[PDB]
């Protein structure tokens, strides 16, 4: 949601008596703060704090370029920064950020307008730029939300088809007056005055007009006060409430960064007819190499289906079995055949020819970890976040579906391109029969279970966040056995958030039954996730260009 959602003292949409209580009951101290939305100004806030014994509220608005600034302070890059730099400075008000008012119990913000006029249009952004359904947009949404703000806080409003770039009243008036004269039909014209434009909307049959003026912020601004960042919000905002509009907002009259959802991030089959086994006649394969592991060799090759020619991967020799346990065998791939998930390297089919091939979707970016070494200066930490988040949600959707996968593991995770992750090899694990990726139980008990996933995923974040390092370098064998039972794990690495290395931490529990289950990893991993997705950037490409 908002950046500042992680911060412990941030509470949302209150009113400015509701933000005075939770300061009374805190003490009055002087030092005592908390941070709140600005109910009239979209993304701006408003630090509450108390010296000697009275109340001061200070209004926190949102600059064109991203930062945050109390009018004649510093800017800051986020809430985040902005709290922390007072705290060790007044640099203006009447003294030091001290001890900070957090929420109460197990309170969370208090979701306001903004909040919710946020969801619908990142919802419908994704629905309509990539027209995604169901759960995979559900899916797209969860985890380029971050990404997809960006887009819409960037995405010009002369692209809208409600704007109409040189248009006059008398115009504007009798292009309203000609066609469908419906209760809420609406246009934008700029007006003369730099950053002015006018709202031309039908209600009764009538024309009105409402002057929509630009501040010294940039801030668009309502004959009402209430100010937005761009028009398109500030739009959808008059089409959910409407304030001094004599009527809401409806219909309209008209006139880099690679995301997740190019190539197939949905499933290969939208209109379906498919077969476990694969005819070889359909599968072209090349005899070369995409690398190879423990089990068979991964060639590259294209299937060709009814319609389409897609591009696969195949795992060359799954093993192959020697009596009637080739059944088995294909017990699990008739399984996995059902699993679909973006953040999955999902299973096209089998095939039995010159050997017995695995064929699975393209995700030629290589694994986690190869992509990672020595690339602390390139990659970003929010960038890492991001994939184990993605990483996160193929596992709790595996979960969920009663999978386990028994080698979640760096070299595992494959990458399609910088941003989008997928798991792979989630079966072939347990077909028969370097390894410090499995749980206690494992090696115990012979016991495996999502619980016992869910420490391989707290062993690949350590790969990944401190970028390409062996797990217990220092060890091998029994060494390691040895090490845990001693109730040692490892070291939280380099430039690695607390956060996150205290999920790491939760998912390192000798007991599985007190590790978390995919479903609050995945919870967990989001909110860090999320509020590491702001702070700008860091290397390569990234002009934003
Ligand atoms: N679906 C795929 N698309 C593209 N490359 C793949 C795919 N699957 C595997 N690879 C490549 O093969 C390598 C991984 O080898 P693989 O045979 O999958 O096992 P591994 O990860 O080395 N170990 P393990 O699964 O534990 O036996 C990676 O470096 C990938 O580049
Ligand atoms: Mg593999």
């Amino acid at each position: 949601p908002d950046p500042a959602a992680h911060l412990p003292f941030f509470y949302g949409s209150i009113s400015r008596a509701e933000a005075e209580e939770h300061l009374k009951l805190a003490g009055m101290a002087d030092g005592l703060f908390l941070l709140r939305q600005c109910l009239r100004s979209l993304g701006g806030y408003v630090l509450s704090l108390v010296h000697d014994v009275r109340f001061h509220h200070f209004p926190i608005e949102r600059q064109l370029n991203g930062t945050y600034a109390i009018a004649g302070g510093k800017a800051h890059c986020g809430p985040a920064e902005l709290c922390e730099f007072y705290s060790r400075d007044p640099d203006g008000l009447p003294c030091n950020l001290r001890k900070p008012c957090n929420r109460p119990s197990g309170l969370e913000p208090q979701p306001g307008v903004f909040d919710c006029l946020r969801d619908a249009m990142v919802r419908d952004y994704v629905r309509q730029t990539w027209k995604l359904e169901g759960e995979a947009l559900e899916q797209a949404i969860i985890s380029q939300a971050p990404q997809v703000e960006k887009l819409i806080a960037t995405t010009a409003h002369e692209r809208m088809p409600w704007y109409h770039s040189s248009l006059t009243r008398e115009e504007a008036e009798r292009k309203l007056y000609s066609g469908a004269q419906t209760d809420g039909k609406f246009l934008l014209r700029p007006r003369k005055e730099q950053g002015t434009y006018a709202l031309s909307l039908i209600y009764g049959k009538t024309v009105y007009h409402y002057l929509i003026s630009q501040d010294k912020a940039g801030k668009y601004c309502i004959p009402e006060g209430t100010k937005f960042d761009t028009l398109w919000q500030l739009v959808e905002y008059l089409k959910l409430k409407a304030d001094g509009l004599i009527y809401c907002l409806k219909e309209a009259c008209p006139n880099m960064d690679t995301s997740v959802f190019e190539s197939p991030f949905s499933d290969p089959e939208e209109l379906k007819d498919k077969k476990l086994f694969l005819k070889r006649d359909n599968l072209l394969i090349a005899d070369i190499e995409l690398g190879c592991g423990n089990f068979g060799s991964v060639r590259q090759g294209v299937y060709r289906m009814r319609k389409k020619q897609i591009d696969v991967a195949i795992k060359v020799l799954k093993q192959g079995t020697e009596k009637a346990d080739t059944e088995e065998m294909m017990r699990e791939a008739q399984i996995m055949h059902q699993l679909d998930n973006p953040y999955i390297v999902r299973l096209i089919g089998v095939c039995q020819a010159e050997a017995l091939m695995l064929v699975m979707e393209m995700a030629g970016g290589g694994p986690l970890h190869k992509f990672l070494v020595g690339k602390r200066e390139e990659i970003p930490v929010s960038n890492v976040a991001e994939l184990l988040h993605q990483v996160s949600m193929g596992m709790k959707y595996l979960e969920e579906k009663n999978f386990v996968h028994r080698n979640l593991a760096a070299r595992n995770v494959l990458l399609v391109n910088r941003h989008y992750a997928k798991i792979s090899d989630f079966g072939l694990s347990k077909a028969l029969g370097p390894l410090k990726w499995y749980a206690p139980e494992c090696i115990n008990f012979r016991k495996f279970s999502s619980r016992s996933d869910v420490w391989s995923y707290g062993v690949t974040m350590w790969e990944a966040l401190s970028y390409g390092q062996k797990p217990y370098k220092k060890m091998k064998g029994p060494e390691v056995m040895a090490f845990i039972e001693q109730g040692k794990r490892m070291e939280c690495p380099p430039e690695c958030p607390p956060e996150l290395y205290a999920l790491m931490s939760d998912c390192w529990i000798y007991k599985w039954e007190d590790r978390p289950d995919f479903l609050t990893v995945e919870q967990r991993m989001r909110a860090c996730y999320y509020s590491l997705a702001s702070k700008v950037e860091g290397g390569s490409a990234l002009e934003v260009a």
